[PDB]
């Protein structure tokens, strides 16, 4: 009954509606929250080619503009499973299903955990793993940034608009961010480090955050300092769990593809940050969808 | 001396150089002329995500600006060969020689003749491969255009802006370019088709093309129809000449790369059109770039 069904839409799984559309299958485009995935998430894009520098949410927008218009039919949906039936496949969402010929599965990453104690508990409270969404209720706070990547890094520069400190630690002496990232990071005068530590306790009042312990990597020496706010950047998860029987993912979840986007299933395409790959970027999420969107094009084709 | 040389500033190659030099790398980025590639030979863009709709140059224009800023080296150059020495490169164009310890290659594909008699001598008369180039000088004219893909049914479509007609002219009874573009060419009142026939001839008097002669490929009938100008968009030939000794292209000239980008050559890597692929777009090249990016920045960190 549908040509394909892409499963997120953030910018890999709109790419590859806009293209089936083009290609004028008949298409479906299943998303649980707002369009955009991560670039929601995202206060400042810089490096997407065709614009100089654009906001998470507006470059969202642009690209979920001409769906509609295409053909694409979008539809809320959060989807708990998908089963294979050969010749076509199932989707289950919460409330419906759906049959198709092909799935284009764009469903990303999220974020990794710490797992220490403190961070549920104070979940509400101090604790984020959203700049642009949390960054305003920590004006005039000491804030924490743990993670020494590109998200750690560059979500530090942007809370220095709202806190009186932004304070990045690391688990290592230098940090992973693209180099014109950590140079602006070094320079930036509201931004301290606490180089080769992980954090091992977050303590607060029965309201809220206070004070972090840490641990220095190299030596065991324990510290505890005070801070109102702590976003966690510290890596990603891959969100694949609607496919964790069916023998298409990594020992660490992520879906495995060759390089036209195709897992063991025919028919199942993975493309973006969910697939099992180290560069995640906007420009090869767009790049993965063109991909799978022709690749599934053929398929159905030759159905 | 440089990280990293990137030869061609399409949209690959000016994707490639705006990461490599975020990861502040010593970056060269040689184009022989306008930074945007087919971009700028392409009228209206309407599926690169994040615009509407956009025109080639417009495009071009954007993703170039932001390249000095970031540091990166845009120089003038037609590059006519390369040297691998081990631990380094070396790039010749007409006048300079450049060292360099890695080489993305970003220089597309060019035009495909048709190599039939008249197509040379009308090259500056009424033969052309570039309907934004051209158009204009052909309003009401009769244009003809051959091929059958995304780039004749498109720049079809942008001719009638031009033309009392255009006629598509197709060697099978199937267009091979996007349903979406079919349809819009089905529908054009101002747009005919001779569907399987492919062109033989290109006649005219001293100064101009007057008509093309044509034959159809399941019966071998005959037609002579006169026309005032030809557009021809019968696919693509890899431009890589400067590597043609070097062991990394396919018998057709394209260069083999594996999915990181990379070549046989450690430190040469080819992005974009111009790889051995089935899939060329703007999404892709984009994509390829990064990807070549990165790999770079790694191989160069390990040197
Ligand atoms: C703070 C931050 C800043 C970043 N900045 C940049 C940058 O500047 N440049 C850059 O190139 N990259 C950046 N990235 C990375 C980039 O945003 C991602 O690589 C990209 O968004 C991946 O897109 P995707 O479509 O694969 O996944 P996502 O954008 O993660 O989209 C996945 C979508 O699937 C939906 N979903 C998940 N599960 C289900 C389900 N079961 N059913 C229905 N829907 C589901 C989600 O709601 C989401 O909308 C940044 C990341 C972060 C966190
Ligand atoms: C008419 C037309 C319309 C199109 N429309 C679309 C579209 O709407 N959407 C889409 O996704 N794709 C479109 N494409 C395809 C798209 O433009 C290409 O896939 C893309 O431009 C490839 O980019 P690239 O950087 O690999 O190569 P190119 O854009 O071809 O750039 C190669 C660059 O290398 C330079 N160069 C070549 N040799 C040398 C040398 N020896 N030394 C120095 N410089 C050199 C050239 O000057 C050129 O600037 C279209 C193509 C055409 C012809
Ligand atoms: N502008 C952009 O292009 C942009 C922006 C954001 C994200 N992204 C991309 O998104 C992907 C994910 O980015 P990310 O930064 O969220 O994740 P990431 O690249 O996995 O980096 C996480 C960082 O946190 C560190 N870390 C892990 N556990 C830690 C702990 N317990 N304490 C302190 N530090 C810890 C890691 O250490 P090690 O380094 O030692 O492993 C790493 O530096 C990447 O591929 C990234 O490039 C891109
Ligand atoms: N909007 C876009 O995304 C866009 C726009 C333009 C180009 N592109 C991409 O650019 C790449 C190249 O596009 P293209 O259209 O230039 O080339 P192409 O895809 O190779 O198509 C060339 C077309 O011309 C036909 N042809 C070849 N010789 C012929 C002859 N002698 N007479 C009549 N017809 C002939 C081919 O026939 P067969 O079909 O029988 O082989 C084919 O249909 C493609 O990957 C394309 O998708 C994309």
């Amino acid at each position: 009954k549908y040509d394909v069904v892409i499963i997120g839409s953030g910018p890999a799984g709109m790419t590859a509606a806009m293209y089936t559309a083009r290609s004028e299958m008949k298409t479906l485009l299943l998303e649980r929250g707002v369009p955009g995935g991560q670039m929601n998430n995202t206060a400042e894009i810089e490096n997407y080619p065709g614009y100089e520098t654009i906001m998470g949410p507006e470059l969202s927008m642009k690209m979920a503009e001409p769906l509609e218009g295409l053909g694409v039919e979008n539809a809320y949906g959060f989807v708990t499973g998908i089963e294979d039936h050969g010749d076509y496949k199932k989707i289950i969402t919460e409330d419906d299903e759906f049959i198709t010929k092909s799935i284009i599965i764009a469903t990303g990453a999220n974020h990794r955990k710490l797992e220490i104690p403190g961070e549920e508990e104070y979940g509400a409270r101090g604790v984020s793993y959203c700049a642009v969404c949390d960054g305003a209720f920590f004006r005039n706070q000491e804030i924490l940034v743990i993670g020494g990547g590109d998200s750690a890094v560059e979500e530090a520069l942007y809370l220095t608009r709202f806190g009186q400190s932004v304070t990045i630690m690391h688990r290592r002496d230098k940090l992973r961010a693209q180099e014109i990232i950590q140079q602006r990071a070094f320079k930036e005068e509201k931004i301290n480090f606490i180089w080769d530590s992980v954090p091992m306790e977050i303590k607060g009042d029965d309201k809220k955050i206070q004070s972090v312990v840490y641990k220095n990597v190299k030596t065991g020496e324990v510290t505890e300092k005070a801070f109102g706010g702590i976003f966690i950047y510290v890596g990603l998860d891959p969100v694949a769990e609607f496919v964790s029987d069916l023998g298409i993912t990594d020992e660490a979840g992520w879906i495995i593809t060759d390089d036209h986007m195709r897992t063991n299933i025919p028919g199942i395409f993975a493309v973006g940050d969910v697939r099992q790959k180290d560069f995640r970027q906007i420009t090869t999420a767009v790049g993965d969808g063109a991909q799978a969107a022709q690749e599934a094009y053929k398929f159905v084709v030759e159905l």
